[PDB]
């Protein structure tokens, strides 16, 4: 089997990606946010807090008939902006482009923080991490792709977001009309729960390659590029005006500058981010400062390929029983 879902930037700046996913029967469709850097399938429903609803569509279980609820399971999960939801858990019948699972674990939220409230675009999370981070207890969950996997025609799920434009997750197949040239993949780490994988180094603009191995994560939930301080300074450093402002919360750049691309190592291969990708737009309405969209991971803890660089690609993200990643030029 297959799936082929189209996913929408959630505004002008691609802040986020929402995918249509049906949830029960008959089927209730919520726009999901795909995240590759989690491993919870949760969503808005008639659970939830009145006060902490705002606009997102509710999942409601006891208007399904394939709704079953999972007794004693409960959830929690914090992501790394400080926002967090929790829960029960249902089983139900989840649909995606057409790719069904029977039985998938649905986090119906009791309680979500506010970041979640006031983005009325988004109705919850898909997780598409590795299972080992589900966060149900005291039995943990399978993620979509997990429960989907053995039922693929291969293994596999591929990521093409759009810059400024709907784009495409594939389930089960690799779309080779999607990308120009050829696939390169590289190897993964599974033993933090993500798709980890090591860049073999940058080049800013025009500038000379710089061989250099650089430990990230492949996660489509996260909006930018965060990378060492080093490299991110050496980026900014190329645009007149650009500093990093504390009060802001990141590196900021005069909206009047022409951004130079970013290019990433894949093995022997490159992918070049060009510089529109990388500009968010005025840090408040009016004003002539732009937030960078590529950012230092200092205080993370580690380096995430954000959204800002898989959008420049086609993304493979293959789930053989050793996972890789595979990265091409579109
Ligand atoms: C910013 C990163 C490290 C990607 C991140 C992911 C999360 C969510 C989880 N706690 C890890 O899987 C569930 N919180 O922060």
């Amino acid at each position: 089997s297959t799936g082929s879902a189209t996913t929408t930037p959630i505004d002008s700046l691609d802040d986020a990606y929402i995918t249509p996913v049906q949830i029960g029967t008959p089927a209730q469709t919520l726009n999901l946010d795909f995240d590759t850097g989690s491993s919870d399938l949760w969503v808005f429903s008639s659970e939830t807090t009145a006060s902490e609803v705002d606009g997102q569509t509710i999942y409601t279980p006891s208007k399904s008939t394939t709704a079953k609820l999972l007794s004693g399971a409960t959830w929690s999960i914090s992501y790394g902006d400080g926002s967090s939801s929790s829960g029960d858990v249902y089983t139900d019948t989840v649909s995606v482009g057409g790719l069904t699972v029977t039985g998938q674990a649905v986090e119906s939220a009791k309680k979500v923080s506010s970041s979640f409230t006031e983005d009325s675009t988004i109705d919850g999370l898909l997780g598409l991490a590795f299972s080992t981070l589900n966060t149900v207890s005291p039995t943990q969950q399978k993620t979509f792709f997990d429960n989907a996997k053995a039922s693929l025609d291969s293994p596999v799920f591929t990521a093409d977001l759009g810059y400024h434009a709907p784009g495409t997750y594939n389930f089960g197949f690799i779309d080779t009309t999607a990308y120009t040239g050829s696939i390169t993949y590289t190897a993964v780490s599974t033993k933090q729960g993500f798709w980890e994988w090591t860049s073999t180094g940058y080049a800013v603009g025009s500038g000379t390659f710089k061989s250099t191995s650089i430990d990230g994560i492949a996660d489509t939930g996260t909006t930018l590029l965060y990378l060492p301080a080093t490299v991110v300074s050496a980026y900014w450093a190329q645009v007149s005006g650009a500093k990093s402002s504390s009060s802001v919360g990141g590196y900021v750049f005069p909206c009047s500058a022409t951004l130079p691309s970013f290019t990433f190592g894949v093995g022997s291969a490159r992918i070049v981010i060009p510089g529109d990708y990388i500009d968010f737009g005025p840090i408040s309405t009016g004003s002539s400062s732009c937030f960078g969209g590529i950012q230092s991971s200092a205080g993370i803890g580690i380096n995430i390929f954000g959204d800002v660089a898989l959008k420049a690609a086609f993304v493979v993200f293959n789930g053989a029983t050793t996972p890789t990643l595979g990265f091409a030029s579109k």
